[PDB]
């Protein structure tokens, strides 16, 4: 009833799908030759080898879709693939949200550094559980399928609205440490630049307001890197006192008058014993974390991929009495939920990303082929 233009739907659509399919195929086409040859020895290494096996199901519906879509029983085999589809989608988004849990759990664990019989059992319980759940869908003109299409249709929200809470909570927790990372780091570079900067200011100064004013800097930065310093575990604490011995002598012979006796007091940190301290003290505080550019992956690969397609979904899922009628309503409902779809099919493109940048001996195979 409603007219929608051939150009977009039976042309750009089925073109769009024709790209991930061949993308999709020789990308995991060659994940599998990798993985194949690399035996599991972490949890991780068990979840990136089955979401190979749910992106190969994946790219396998796209000519079903490509054919249909293109105008190429016919029906049939259009609602058994869109089941496999759905199957396979929320497969992905499950062990998304496991590799997510292990990647966060090893950002908690010391940098570079039980559970492998339970990771295959739990993998198991995702692909019998989404199957089980699937097959009425499949074959079973029944009430019973209609309502049993709801029931479905509301698990699987509950499938991506707790795997979405999963990263938002893991991803939080992330950005946190590795916020309070960088500010400690930034905060004590800032302490030995500062202390640094008013001994330069004190060489030109004049008039001993000038001095007083850089030596108390001088001693706070000071004080604030020892405090930023605890002692090491095998002289940290008594190379801080020295400095700041010095800071003080300075100091005191500015606040008695003597300005060229307090410019000669603060060049003291100057002497070669007096550099080798401050750059020990330096390199003692300069201790590693996780690199913000590759564990991020996953959730640009989530948010790409499956946030628009259940976000868009809600608006249309509380608002309309039964149905629409305009057809500039029913037209947008359409190319949202197409649009959408793709960029969720567009997971079986984006997996294989993650296991270049986040795996090592995958990352080293593939450069080596
Ligand atoms: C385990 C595999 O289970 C399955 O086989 C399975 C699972 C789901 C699920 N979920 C599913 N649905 C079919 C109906 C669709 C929907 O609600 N469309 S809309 O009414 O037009 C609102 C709208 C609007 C914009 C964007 C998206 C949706 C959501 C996906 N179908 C199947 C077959
Ligand atoms: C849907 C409603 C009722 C809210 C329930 C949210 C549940 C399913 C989710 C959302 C965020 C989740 C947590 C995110 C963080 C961690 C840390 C990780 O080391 C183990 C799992 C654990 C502890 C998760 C378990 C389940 C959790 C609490
Ligand atoms: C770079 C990556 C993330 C992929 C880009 C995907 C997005 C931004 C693009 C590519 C193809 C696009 C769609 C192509 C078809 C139409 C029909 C037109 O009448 C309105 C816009 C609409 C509905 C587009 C919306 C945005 C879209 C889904
Ligand atoms: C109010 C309701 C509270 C919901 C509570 C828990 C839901 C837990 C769901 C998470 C299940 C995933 C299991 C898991 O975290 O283990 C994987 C880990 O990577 C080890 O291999
Ligand atoms: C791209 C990823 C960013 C994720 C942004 C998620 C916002 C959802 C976008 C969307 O789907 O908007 C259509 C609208 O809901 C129609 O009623």
């Amino acid at each position: 009833l409603c007219t929608r233009d051939y150009k977009i739907t039976q042309v750009l659509f089925p073109l769009l799908y024709t790209v991930l399919f061949f993308v999709g195929l020789i990308t995991n086409g060659l994940a599998m030759r990798i993985f194949f040859q690399i035996r599991s020895k972490s949890n991780f290494i068990i979840f990136l080898k089955n979401t190979v096996i749910s992106d190969l199901l994946m790219i396998l519906t796209f000519p079903f879709k490509i054919l249909s879509d293109a105008k190429l029983l016919r029906t049939f085999v259009c609602q058994v693939t869109s089941v496999i589809f759905y199957f396979t989608m929320y497969i992905s988004i499950s062990f998304l949200g496991l590799i997510t849990i292990d990647r966060y759990q090893k950002t908690t664990r010391p940098f570079k550094t039980k559970n492998l019989l339970g990771a295959k059992i739990l993998s198991v319980v995702i692909w019998a559980f989404m199957f089980l759940l699937s097959l009425p869908n499949m074959i079973l003109k029944s009430e019973f399928g209609l309502v049993w299409h709801e029931i479905v249709n509301y698990i699987c929200q509950v499938i991506f609205w707790i795997n979405f809470l999963i990263v938002i909570v893991c991803y939080t927790l992330i950005t946190k440490e590795l916020y309070r990372s960088y500010v400690r780091t930034a905060d004590l570079e800032d302490n030995w630049e500062t202390l640094n900067d008013n001994l330069k200011v004190i060489e030109k100064a004049d008039n001993a307001a000038q001095v007083k004013d850089a030596l108390t800097k001088m001693r706070a930065a000071a004080l604030d890197a020892q405090k930023a310093t605890p002692p090491k575990l095998e002289d940290f604490r008594h190379g801080f006192d020295i400095l700041v011995g010095q800071i003080d002598d300075a100091l005191k012979l500015a606040n008695e008058g003597k300005v060229k006796e307090a410019q000669a007091a603060a060049e003291q940190l100057k002497t070669t014993r007096n550099a080798y301290i401050q750059k020990y003290l330096r390199g003692v505080g300069k201790v590693r974390k996780k690199v913000n550019v590759k564990v991020f992956i996953i959730i640009a690969v989530f948010f790409i991929c499956f946030v628009p397609f259940h976000f868009a979904r809600i608006p249309y899922t509380l608002s309309q009495t039964r149905d629409v009628f305009d057809c500039t309503a029913e037209n947008t409902l359409f190319y949202v939920k197409e649009s959408t779809l793709w960029l969720t099919s567009l997971n079986a493109c984006l997996n294989p990303f993650i296991y270049f940048f986040l795996c090592k001996s995958f990352r080293n195979s593939l450069i080596s082929m």
